[PDB]
Formats: C-alpha cells, sequence, structure tokens
C-alpha cells in the first residue's frame, strides 16, 4: 500500500495529476474529494497544500509526494528528490527598485521580503550575509511598495511580475527549480519506474514515415532511433517504412532532412511512457 | 492621507469591505483590483493578504488593517487593537484524536501542527511546556491521520471540522478572535470614530410605535433609549409615537411587551451608525 501526495491547487497541480494518469494511476475525476483511493494499483491519492507537501513525505506517512523544488528546500524537509518531472521550471531572484544597481552586498541588513523565508535565509548564510528575512503569505512584490521591505525573494517566472511592481531581479538565482517527485527518506520501486516512464517517453515522438529503397542508408543516419531504427516493407517493393523514437524538441528539422531524401508522409505521434 | 489594508479573499474581507462601506468610504467595486483610491476621503484602501495584514501595519506604512486578532497573535507585529468589529468570532484551539482523555499536559513533546506556530509556541511557553510545533500552510486537521502530527492548533468556528477528521478540542483557548481594527503603533482619529459609529450602531435598531397617551409612563419605562425617548403626538389626540433606539439583541422581547400595553404598528429600522 503506498501513500502518494499531489499539489491540490496551484500551476502544479494539473500537470502532477496528468503525469500519474499517464504512468496508469487512477485519476481524480470529482475535483472536490481529497482523496482517491486506487485498488487496482493499492496507492491512496491525497490531495494536499502545495507548500505542504514536502513535510508530510519528510515527517508524515505519505511514501512519495509531486511539488517544487524551491518548496522542498524551504520546507527543511529530510526528502530524497528521485526525479525533476518536466513542468513547473522557475528561477528564485532577489529583486529591489527598479533603476539601481543592485547587487547582492546590498543586501545587508536589509528587509527582505519573501514566502520562502528558509530557503532565503540558507542562502543569505551560505554568502556570508546577515539580513531581516519577513515571511509573507504571497503576493510578496508589493511590500517594497509598501514599506515593509526593500527587497524580496521570489519565483520569476516570464519576469512579468517584477515588472508590474517596478522591480528589477538581481545576483545569481537562490534555486532553479523544476517540479520534482520526491520520497520519504519494491512497491516503491514500481512508482519510481512508472513516473520515470513518462518522464522520458514525454521527451520523445514516435515518427514513421515511408521512405525510397535507395534513401534508406541516409534515411537510418537521420533516425537511429533509441537503439536502430525499425525498417518494414511497403507494398511498393521499390520502398519501406522506417520508425524511430526521435526528440521532441528536434522534430522539425528532422522531418526536413528526410523530406530533403525523399521521405514521404512523415508524421508524428505521441507515446505514453518509455523504458529505456 | 490614510492607507488602510483590507482583507483580499476569505471569511473577513466581505465583512471588512462592508463595515468600511457603511462607514462612507469608497467601496472596491471591481473586485479584481488590489486597490482602492477614495479622493473624497483622502484615503487609498490596499486589498492584501490577510495573513499579512498585521505585518504590513505594524512594520509598512499602512495606517490601519481589518484583520483577525488570531492572526495579529500569530504575526507578532506591535500594532494597537482599536476596535473589535463584531464579525469573524471564533476560538482557538488544541486538538487531537477523539475519544482520548487529552489534557494539556499531554502536549508535553508532542509534533503540534498549525497555521498559526508564533501564537502557539508562545501559548505552549505560558504553560511552561516545551513541544515541537510544525508550521503547516492550513487544512491542518488531515495532518494527524498522515502521522506528521499529534496534535494540532487551529481556529475552532462551529467546531464541524474537528469533527469530520474525528477530533476533539481539549484545553483553554489560546485565543478568542475577533475581526478588529489595528492602528500603527487627526485623520487617524477621524477613522476611528467613523468605524465606531458603525461598530456601535450596528448594535442597535431604531424603533418607532404608536402608543396610546394612558400608557406612555409604561412604555417610556420598556424603551428608555440612549437618553431618553423621542415622544411625538400622532393626529388622534389619544395617541403619540415614540422613538428609541433599542439593542438589536432585544428587540423581539420589547416589541412583546409594548404589545402588552397596547402599544401598535411597532416597527424597527435599521441604522447606518451611531455617536452616543
Ligand atoms: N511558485 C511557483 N511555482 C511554479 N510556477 C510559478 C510559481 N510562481 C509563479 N509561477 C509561474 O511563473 C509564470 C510567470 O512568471 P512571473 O511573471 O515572473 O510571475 C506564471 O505563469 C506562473 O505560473
Ligand atoms: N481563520 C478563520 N477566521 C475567521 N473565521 C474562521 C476561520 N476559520 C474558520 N472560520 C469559520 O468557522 C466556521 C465553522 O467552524 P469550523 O467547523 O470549526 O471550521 C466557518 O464557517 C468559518 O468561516
Ligand atoms: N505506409 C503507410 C503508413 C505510413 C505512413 N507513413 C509511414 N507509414 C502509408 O500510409
Ligand atoms: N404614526 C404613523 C407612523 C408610525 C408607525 N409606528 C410609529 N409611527 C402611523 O403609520
Amino acid at each position: 500500500m503506498l501513500r502518494v501526495a499531489v499539489p491540490n491547487k496551484g500551476a502544479l497541480s494539473e500537470p502532477a495529476t496528468e503525469i500519474l494518469a499517464e504512468a496508469g494511476y487512477r485519476r481524480r475525476t470529482d475535483s472536490k474529494d481529497l482523496t482517491v483511493i486506487d485498488p487496482v494499483n493499492n496507492v491512496e491519492f491525497f490531495f494536499l497544500r502545495p507548500k505542504d507537501i514536502a513535510i508530510y513525505v519528510g515527517s508524515g506517512e505519505l511514501d512519495f509526494g509531486i511539488t517544487g523544488r524551491d518548496l522542498v528546500c524551504d520546507s527543511g524537509a529530510q526528502v530524497r528528490e528521485r526525479l525533476a518531472l518536466g513542468f513547473g521550471s522557475s528561477s528564485f531572484r532577489y529583486a529591489a527598485p527598479a533603476g539601481r544597481n543592485w547587487t547582492t552586498a546590498d543586501l545587508a541588513g536589509m528587509r527582505i521580503a519573501t514566502a520562502y523565508p528558509n530557503l532565503v535565509r540558507k542562502d543569505l548564510a551560505t554568502k556570508g550575509i546577515e539580513a531581516t528575512v519577513i515571511r509573507l503569505d504571497g503576493a510578496v512584490e508589493i511590500s517594497v511598495q509598501l514599506g515593509v521591505a526593500d527587497a524580496i525573494a521570489d519565483v520569476v517566472g516570464s519576469g512579468r511580475t517584477l515588472s508590474q511592481h517596478d522591480l528589477v531581479a538581481f545576483g545569481e538565482p537562490l534555486c532553479d527549480s523544476e517540479a520534482v517527485l520526491i520520497e520519504r527518506a519494491e512497491a516503491r520501486d514500481q512508482l519510481v519506474a512508472r513516473v520515470q516512464g513518462v518522464v522520458f517517453g514525454q521527451q520523445y515522438l514516435m515518427l514513421d514515415y515511408d521512405c525510397p529503397r535507395s534513401a534508406l542508408k541516409k534515411a537510418t543516419a537521420i533516425t537511429p532511433g533509441l537503439e536502430s531504427p525499425t525498417i518494414a516493407p511497403l507494398a511498393d517493393p521499390d520502398w519501406v517504412a522506417i520508425r524511430a523514437l526521435v526528440p521532441r524538441r528536434d522534430v522539425n528539422g528532422i522531418m526536413d532532412e528526410l523530406a530533403a531524401i525523399g521521405a514521404k508522409a512523415i508524421l508524428a505521434s505521441d507515446i505514453r511512457f518509455c523504458r529505456f
């Protein structure tokens, strides 16, 4: 029996639910229900406050959780980070009023507002800088305008929020975060393998294309696949169909290369999961 | 120019907006806008995270805030509590698995989950009890079931949430909370007076009733009003109309008493605000 924590709301919740569904686990279909019992897989899913997931895994009975690396860092929980899941990427930055040459040294003795004060205190300590870290619940940007803080430390996605409050990021990031599968410090191995199959498989597309036999050597070099491309005859003896897994991020350039050597009906399909 | 913080969401937000509107301040009509400029009254309203209001008032440029007494306590902010506003009442309690004789002494060495850890640590210190306080973002009840904590400390309204998670409250309350108007440690006096007028006035109804002249002494004793009841003749010389402010909570018993001495057309009306 495994117990897995999943963010109940926020930007990580849907993608986390999707990755688990993709791995074959039962979905939360009625969204107002905080628990999902998966008899088939013998897993119980608990839909918890995003901020709290790491504590539940590190100090509770939960075997795994999906949450953000920054939140794990801020929680102080001792958990194993097993996989980065391919969503929820962001960078955590210090920021202060725009138009000034803020650098890390300026942080000394500042009041720094943040919703991740442990993460911020640890970063300052590493830098050898003393400052006054002020915990806020969120929406931290407005704290500078309203006189609570001199600077902030917060998640930076597009950077839109900072610009909207006339703030500019400075310094190296405090954390480069991504959603992660964390495990409490055979059943467990199965779940990690299944989630890994989705993480890995979502990076590829399956490419199928018709190729003239005269172009087969060239095509084989363009799409080597994970082991070696699959080659099957067409009814027309002068042609074959080739199948190869290709990185999702290179598929267009690959299609262009194949078209240039005479490939036809070049198509891509999604895969659910893949074990190398 | 005054700056006032108002909860942007949660159970205190609507009543806080209403009390300010009742006091004559400009309403937030477009709810998605975090600021409201009130040129007429020279007040700017900032709609902030409920948890953060006390820090903004205590350490920021905000002159006042409406928030909960428990949140002020947990914030550690040094602010003046000027008025209790008549809404948001609750009690903060320790709770643990139902069916057992939990008492305060049992808390020693326990892991106690709560979203108000400062409030809880101060209460434990007063009691001379050491324990491990675990900060959670909210939805703390499930923490006992999931093995993160032995007990919780949380707001108790109806008590429904505790019962739903098989928990029972024990011990004296850690705080008896209510929504409050807090001020940073002539313009300010005006705002307090105006909010006070609403707080005070909302406790009364204005009662008007027709009364036979033969019953006037008895009626006067039943409704003495705040100074003395207003008495005005009706067109019918054998009658008068009496007006008196009466506590909202006693109005029905008062109406019964008046009806028993022959009063007719006994009615109550709301008032907006009242200065004693
Ligand atoms: N704590 C967070 N965890 C994951 N993504 C976030 C977080 N905070 C902000 N983002 C994302 O960052 C994107 C834009 O970044 P920004 O304009 O800097 O706020 C938004 O679409 C958010 O979904
Ligand atoms: N932090 C809070 N501040 C003000 N009211 C609250 C708070 N938490 C819960 N309540 C109220 O308490 C009521 C019911 O209490 P309970 O079943 O004990 O959760 C709910 O209708 C809530 O609006």
